[PDB]
């Protein structure tokens, strides 16, 4: 139903942008750390980000430091951990604090039971748990029902599924907060969101971007709720490109 979009935004719109960072700035790869977005594309992002007030937010799974690392030397607006960390316009950051004894009760009931599921990593996000897989998918059935029954008995925390990840998270956090909380604040207040993502996190950042009447675009394969779509990262690179050089 998504439709291929061919479009680009005119530079100077009155939009406000709002980008995933994995499988969608930056090609998937098979460890966290060998990911990078090209030098090329954060400079068209910061030029994309100038002609729009400073409307342009990252909003992605990842750690708001990950992200500061990812965009190097450039410093945007950020939405980290799903919206459980987040930094405005006037670099102020928000986060979202878990009860310390609910934090240290989950992470060693996780860290036992790696033991059992060799390949699987734990990424301890300070008030989010990530359990990747990649490496080990036979894994994913016996993560998911480990993560949902956490959820049943620390009723603070939310399921966060994802390619290769099944994420616990803070109840309440999804990046269609996130997106909301940016879309009342003064750059991005007053324009249209468009938010381009891929994975199921992003899901809920298109429903409030559909509602408000914005533009969500799906980058990859699979069923989404975004009206438009893009096939590959390098697709989102090429249309980034064409925004700023017609
Ligand atoms: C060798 C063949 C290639 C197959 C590789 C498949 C692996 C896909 C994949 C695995 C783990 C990912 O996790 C990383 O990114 C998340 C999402 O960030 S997000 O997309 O910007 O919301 C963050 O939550 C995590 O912390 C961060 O470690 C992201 C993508
Ligand atoms: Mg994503």
């Amino acid at each position: 139903m998504a439709e291929p979009l061919t479009v680009s935004p005119e530079l100077t719109a009155n939009y406000a942008y709002f980008f995933d960072l994995d499988g969608t700035l930056a090609e998937i790869k098979p460890h966290p750390d060998q990911v990078v977005v090209p030098h090329k594309i954060l400079q068209l992002l910061d030029r994309l980000a100038a002609h729009n007030a400073g409307a342009l937010a990252l909003i992605s799974g990842r750690s708001m430091t990950e992200l500061d690392a990812l965009a190097k030397p450039f410093r945007f607006p950020l939405a980290g951990v799903h919206g459980a960390e987040r930094r405005d316009i006037n670099g102020k950051t928000h986060i979202v604090r878990l009860p310390e004894a609910v934090v240290r009760e989950v992470e060693a009931l996780l860290r036992s039971t790696l033991v059992a599921l060799p390949g699987t990593e734990l990424e301890s996000k300070g008030m989010a748990f990530a359990l990747h897989y990649r490496q080990a998918p036979e894994h994913e059935a016996a993560l998911l029902a480990l993560a949902q029954h956490v959820t049943q008995h620390w009723p603070q925390l939310a399921l966060q599924l994802g390619k290769c990840v099944v994420e616990i998270k803070p109840k309440g956090t999804n990046k269609g907060e996130a997106i909301a909380a940016f879309m009342q604040e003064a750059p991005f207040a007053g324009r249209i969101p468009v938010f381009v993502g891929d994975d199921l996190t992003d899901e809920a950042g298109f429903g409030v971007v559909n509602h408000a009447g914005g533009i969500s675009v799906k980058v990859g394969v699979g069923a989404t709720q975004a009206a438009w779509r893009l096939e590959s990262v390098p697709d989102v690179w090429r249309w980034l490109e064409q925004i700023n050089y017609p």
